[PDB]
């Protein structure tokens, strides 16, 4: 297992816009296209994303692309924010991937904000790590991605994906 895999898991993959959890208008593998209410907007989005006139709608390679080059800016946002890199850096690999995950599905910035959890993480204090990322709206909104997330932390291994 790796990032790809685990976030192809946790997002599903679907090759027409649809709506997230949150109601937004989604392609892919999670990816977001826009916060705005009209679908208008979102396929001029997906059309500039693509380069070509879509109509809603992609091939598997496409959203494969979209997919890879997510990843690689999440991981590029984590190493570039002061607050997260030297978390990061002080996790194992497939810890590293837990923290991938998170800010894969709510930025950066959401990320950022679990300074508590961050801390308890960089000391490696892995249980109560696990009980503090669980006060947050994002497990009692998405509790069962939440736990798997939440799992891979505590143990360090794919347990919760396998
Ligand atoms: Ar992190
Ligand atoms: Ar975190
Ligand atoms: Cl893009
Ligand atoms: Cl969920």
């Amino acid at each position: 297992m790796n990032i790809f895999e685990m976030l192809r898991i946790d997002e599903g993959l679907r090759l027409k816009i649809y709506k997230d959890t949150e109601g937004y208008y989604t392609i892919g593998i999670g990816h977001l296209l826009t916060k705005s209410p009209s679908l208008n907007a979102a396929k001029s989005e997906l059309d500039k994303a693509i380069g070509r006139n879509t109509n809603g709608v992609i091939t598997k390679d496409e959203a494969e692309k979209l997919f890879n080059q997510d990843v690689d800016a999440a991981v590029r946002g984590i190493l570039r924010n002061a607050k997260l890199k030297p978390v990061y850096d002080s996790l194992d690999a497939v810890r590293r991937a837990a923290a991938i995950n998170m800010v894969f599905q709510m930025g950066e910035t959401g990320v950022a904000g679990f300074t508590n959890s961050l801390r308890m993480l960089q000391q490696k204090r892995w249980d109560e790590a696990a009980v503090n990322l669980a006060k947050s709206r994002w497990y009692n909104q998405t509790p069962n991605r939440a736990k798997r997330v939440i799992t891979t932390f505590r143990t360090g291994t794919w347990d919760a994906y396998k």
